[PDB]
């Protein structure tokens, strides 16, 4: 049995839900109690009796503050995980220092006061929207231990990920002007390498501000590449295998079936 599945068995439905099977509270980071990263706001679930969940930090874009992918919180952390949305230390960092700071953010979850018991601090996620998807990539580059990386209309300048360990979803805009699906986020998947648990999707007629209010089907399918990959959750490989049929897609590229290592 897996020791790491949270919540009831899912369907279409639940991924798509605006608010997950778990009612959350939130906690705010100061830039003072903020050791390496411009402080956030930590969604979690109240309801502490079905265990630990893993923890995921989310990143802006350049230019951008925490608003821009606030609510992506609350949204994943119902589903049944920790979640920080940061600022990052300036508005103008790249996207390198971007991955720094996801990774600064996921350590203070592990001795933040009020989610410290909350978090199995060995099961943990990065994503970013634009440069902040770059970080989310150079996070997993610096740190093989990453259980998921999510990626939305990456932008960086580093276009080789063959060092990426980490089960890596990548999702793409398709009309894009800013991180063009091409020079960016296809050429990720492309870099990524073949043994991994990743995949592509590219959401049909999108522009690069996609990320940046309520998408569902970006919420669904990183709700779904969390569970699978954070918590090991086998009940939510069917929404991946085999390639999703929402509309909202228009190209999808995977490793299906992904990898299941198993003692038996
Ligand atoms: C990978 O992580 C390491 C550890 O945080 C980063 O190395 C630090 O980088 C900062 C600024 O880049 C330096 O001030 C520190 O002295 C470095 N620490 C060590 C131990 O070398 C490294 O930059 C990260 N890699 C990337 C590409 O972001």
């Amino acid at each position: 049995a897996n020791p790491y599945e949270r919540g009831p068995d899912p369907t279409e439905s639940s991924i798509e839900a605006v608010r997950g099977p778990f009612a959350v509270a939130q906690t705010t980071v100061s830039r003072l109690q903020a050791d390496g990263f411009g402080g956030g706001t930590i969604y979690y679930p109240t309801d502490t009796s079905q265990g630990t969940f893993g923890a995921v930090a989310i990143s802006p874009g350049f230019t951008a503050g925490q608003e821009s992918i606030a609510w992506l919180g609350p949204r994943i952390a119902s589903q049944g995980f920790v979640v920080i949305t940061i600022d990052t230390i300036t508005r103008l960092d790249q996207p390198d220092s971007r991955g720094r700071q996801l990774q600064a953010a996921l350590d203070h979850l592990r001795t933040n006061s009020v989610v410290r018991n909350r978090i199995d601090p060995n099961r943990m996620a990065v994503m970013g929207h634009s440069m902040g998807g770059g970080g989310a990539l150079s996070a997993a580059a610096n740190n093989t231990s990453l259980e998921a990386a999510i990626p939305l209309q990456g932008w960086h300048t580093r276009k080789n990920w063959s060092s990426v360990r980490t089960p890596t979803l990548v999702v793409g805009a398709e009309l894009d002007t800013i991180a063009p699906v091409s020079s960016h986020s296809e050429a990720f998947y492309n870099s990524l390498p073949s043994d991994l648990d990743k995949a592509y999707m590219e959401l049909r007629g999108a522009s690069h501000t996609v990320s940046n209010t309520p998408d569902t089907t970006t919420a669904k399918y990183s709700i779904a590449w969390l569970k699978r990959f954070v918590d090991k959750d086998l009940r939510y490989e069917q929404f991946l295998c085999p390639a999703p049929d929402d509309f909202a897609i228009s190209e999808y590229r995977s490793t299906c079936p992904f990898h299941h290592h198993h003692h038996h």
